[PDB]
């Protein structure tokens, strides 16, 4: 049970914005989106069908 600080720290302040925006787009999972901070199926499969 660790914050997901480090995330926002490795990536920049752009990159932050690309990934959330399309979070926003994968559907009502946006939280499971960061949860791994981009690194899961969830978001793997709906960014990857997103045109």
């Amino acid at each position: 049970s660790e914050p997901d600080e480090i995330c926002r720290a490795r990536m920049t302040h752009k990159e932050f914005n690309y990934k959330s925006n399309v979070c926003n787009g994968c559907g009502d999972q946006v939280a499971a989106c960061e949860a791994e901070c981009f690194r899961n199926d969830v978001y793997t499969a709906c960014h990857e069908a997103q045109k």
